[PDB]
DNA sequence: GGGTGGGTGGGTGGGT
DNA sequence: GGGTGGGTGGGTGGGT
DNA sequence: GGGTGGGTGGGTGGGT
DNA sequence: GGGTGGGTGGGTGGGT
């Protein structure tokens, strides 16, 4: 996933896809 | 709390302890 | 539930939905 | 942890310890 | 669970 | 959390 | 695995 | 990582 992503951002990208 | 107890019986036997 | 509710106004949030 | 936990059982196994 | 149970009982207890 | 809040709201929601 | 589980638990645990 | 996040998400993901 991408470096800058933190916390939640980071679960919710594999999330969102 | 005891299983044969029901109703206002449940919350007051916390209530008595 | 909105943070800025108090009291009785937290209770009914969930009411009012 | 023991093949035989279930569910909540086995994270908890390694809680407790 | 409901709002006529109350809100200084609390909000990760649940309303989801 | 308390027991003048009520018990067909529930007990896996929690309880000096 | 899912996103109402949370993000000071972590991202070398995974997102089949 | 924690156990107040849930257990039909899984246990070869990890576990003071
Ligand atoms: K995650
Ligand atoms: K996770
Ligand atoms: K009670
Ligand atoms: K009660
Ligand atoms: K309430
Ligand atoms: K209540
Ligand atoms: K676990
Ligand atoms: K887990
Ligand atoms: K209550
Ligand atoms: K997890």
């Amino acid at each position: 996933h991408p470096g800058h992503l933190k916390g939640r951002e980071i679960g919710m990208w594999y999330a969102k896809k």
